[PDB]
Parts: structure tokens; C-alpha cells; sequence
């Protein structure tokens, strides 16, 4: 089983382009060890960066874009140039990946979640330069190992301190205990893909409660 | 119909008194205003101390804790002294208000959301103290804001700058383009309840569209 890491980004491209050569660089990384990507679908911004990339080196089959009916194109221009058996146009899938078409946003999470925790090790979320859906998101999958729903690890990929503030945050979180201890570890960060991939490899969720409560047990 | 306010906070009380003593806060200011209380359910924690003030000074009515399933008790035990038909039991409802327990955490997030969004004039969200839940349920609520799904304001309650890093992180992403022009204002953030309550009152969504594209009109 090949190791798939999901990549949370925007769908803009940033101000400055640190952001879009983080996304080039991820690609790479993430290509050159043979690691399959799972991204929420389309052309655009980080994501279809990330994806374009990943697609250009290892082909379609390593890229697995996820996109809801709603953002599906039923018309063929530019970058959606594959139609679907439904008539739904969709990313290129030669440049883009394959494109799953799912029903609901919720689904579409679930989804790709669930194929990350079926993959192989090293599987995980990287969190690139993105909005309040990226944020959404990390925060989610984040619930979600908390939760004990997955085993997977979290890492923040950090383009000239652009996460600084949620690593703060939780900082401040910790420190007040809102984010018990333990669960300070459950998300990582680096500033760099090299870093961010090694970070989700090596990554284990029993860590810290192991360093917490071995001495307590 | 009456005004709802749904308070995202921590399940733990946090280090700084000053955030039970906050929760206290808004819970009078939310009750002298005639503002129902939706929450997460429960006894412990900021959310069962806004829920215990709330109800305290409007009684039962007009507090809504809304529990999954799994954070059920079947025995009656210290502040869960009132059962449901079905065995359930559930916070004391004279000091905790009314309790709906629902299957799962997703209807039961769409569940608070609709008590919310079909509230009164000033209703909206409050995002108290809390650590990965409490971020996780705002910025979902934020993407559902985003996504044109409802039309209430959302306000960070920041005790001792508690979300100085989120603050930090959202004007980090407007100015680096990735929480769009207009967006940023989706989210207020107040000092105190009485802010924090004036701030919802006070909310237009299409506040920020209006001032960007209006001299553009
Ligand atoms: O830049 P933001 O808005 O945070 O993220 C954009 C994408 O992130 C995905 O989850 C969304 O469904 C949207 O397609
Ligand atoms: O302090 P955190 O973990 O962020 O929030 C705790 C509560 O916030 C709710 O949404 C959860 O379902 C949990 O009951």
C-alpha cells in the first residue's frame, strides 16, 4: 500500500510567491518519494499547483483530486478538458490527476480522509497557505484524531511564518489547558516540504501520551 | 421569535480564572437581554457555566444544550439528575436548561446551527475560550458564512488575548490574499460580553461587500 498525503491549501495562489513555490516544492518531495496526493480537486491555486506538479512527474495515478458536484464544469475549456460518463467536465486528468465527483462537501472530506488513514505509512494532512476552508479543515482532522477517529499525523507547512498565529494560538491553548497535555503534539510544524513530509513519517500519535504517562505507569 | 446565541467554548474550565469568570459574564449579559443560549450540552466547563448562569436568571427555558449520543449518561449522578423517556440522562434541567440528545456530532453541529440561523435579530455565534472543538466548530461556521449558507455575525470573546494569534493569523491571510476582501469581516472579536453581544447585534453580512463594491457601483 503507497503512502497518500492530503494537502490542504488554497484555492487562490497568495501574495507573495512563496506560497506557489512551496506548492511546486511539495509536489516534488512528495513525488520523488513515491507518495500518492490527495487535494481537494480543480486548476486553481496551491492546490492545482500541488497537483500539477505531483501529476507531472508521477502521472495521473498518483494524484487524486476530490471535487464536489458543485464546482464541477459541465462544458470543456482550459484546464477541464475531461468529461466524465455523468457529462461532467472535470480537471485535465493527464495535468490534474484523477477527479473523484462526490455529492457533498461532507462526503468529500470523509472521503478523503478516508483515504488517507487506508494508506500506507507516512500517510497524513500537510497544511499549506490557505483560507478559512484550509483552516476548517486542519482544525477537523485535527477533532477528528483527538477524537481517536484516525492515527495519522498533522503538519503545518509554515511559508515565512504564515501559520506563526495559530501556532501561537495554540500555544496560548495549551498553556491555559484548553488543548490538554498530549494533544499539543498532535500537530507539527516545518518550514520546509522535505520537513513536512519527514514530520508526518515519523509521527506517531501515542508519543506523547507515551512520554506523559511512562513514568506514570 | 427571540434572539439565539450559540457559545462555542472549552469542555475544561482553563487556567486563568478570568474565563469562567468571562463565562459568568456573558452569561448575565445574555440573559438580560432576553437572548436564549444554544450550547453543546454538558456540565463542565465554560459551556456549563454560561449554561448554569443563563438559566439561572431565565430558567430552563431558555438555555438549549444539545448532546450526541455518546456523551450520554444512564445513570442519574450530581448535575445529571433529570432522565429522558428513553433511559437517558441528561444535565439537570432547572439548572442547565432544556437537553436534545442527537445521534451524531454532524446533525448535531447543523442542528445548533439551525437553532441559530433561524433565531431572532441579533442572533449569532460566540466564540469563547475553548481549544481544538470550539476553533474547529468556528471556522466551520466561518466556511458556512462563507459559502452563503446563513447570515448571522460570528465574535471571538478574547479573555487576557486568548485569540490573539487567530486575530494575528486572519489579518495575515487578508493581507496574503487568501481570506478574500470582504471576508475579513466575518469574523469581530470583543474584550468583554457586552461587546461581544452588540457585536452580533450590530453584524451585516453585506457590511463589507457594500463599502468594497458599492463605490464600485
Ligand atoms: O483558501 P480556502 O478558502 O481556505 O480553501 C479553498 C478550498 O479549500 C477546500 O477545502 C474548499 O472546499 C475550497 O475548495
Ligand atoms: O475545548 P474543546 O475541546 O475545543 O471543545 C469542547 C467541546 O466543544 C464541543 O464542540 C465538543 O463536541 C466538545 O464537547
Amino acid at each position: 500500500p503507497r503512502a497518500k498525503i492530503c494537502v490542504f491549501c488554497g484555492s487562490s495562489g497568495g501574495a507573495s510567491p512563496a506560497h506557489m513555490e512551496a506548492a511546486r516544492q511539495l509536489g516534488r518531495v512528495m513525488a520523488e518519494n513515491n507518495i500518492d496526493l490527495v487535494y481537494g480537486g480543480g486548476t486553481v491555486g496551491l492546490m492545482g499547483e500541488v497537483a500539477r506538479t505531483v501529476c507531472s512527474i508521477n502521472g495521473p495515478e498518483s494524484v487524486h483530486g476530490i471535487i464536489p458536484e458543485a464546482l464541477v464544469r459541465y462544458e470543456r475549456d482550459g484546464t477541464y478538458q475531461t468529461v466524465k460518463d455523468n457529462k461532467q467536465v472535470v480537471p485535465t486528468e493527464t495535468v490534474y490527476g484523477r477527479t473523484t465527483v462526490v455529492k457533498d462537501m461532507h462526503t468529500r472530506k470523509k472521503m478523503m480522509a478516508e483515504e488517507v488513514i487506508s494508506g500506507g505509512p507516512g500517510s497524513g494532512f500537510i497544511g499549506l497557505s490557505g483560507g478559512y476552508g484550509t483552516m476548517e479543515e486542519v482544525f477537523e482532522v485535527i477533532t477528528w484524531n483527538q477524537l481517536g477517529i484516525h492515527t495519522k499525523g498533522i503538519c503545518l507547512l509554515n511559508v515565512e511564518g504564515y501559520w506563526d498565529g495559530i501556532l501561537q494560538w495554540i500555544n496560548m491553548a495549551a498553556a491555559q489547558g484548553f488543548v490538554q497535555p498530549g494533544n499539543e503534539t498532535i500537530v507539527v510544524s516545518a518550514g520546509d516540504a522535505e520537513g513536512a513530509v519527514r514530520a508526518l513519517r515519523e509521527y506517531k500519535v501515542s508519543e506523547a501520551t507515551f512520554k506523559l504517562e511512562w513514568g506514570r505507569q
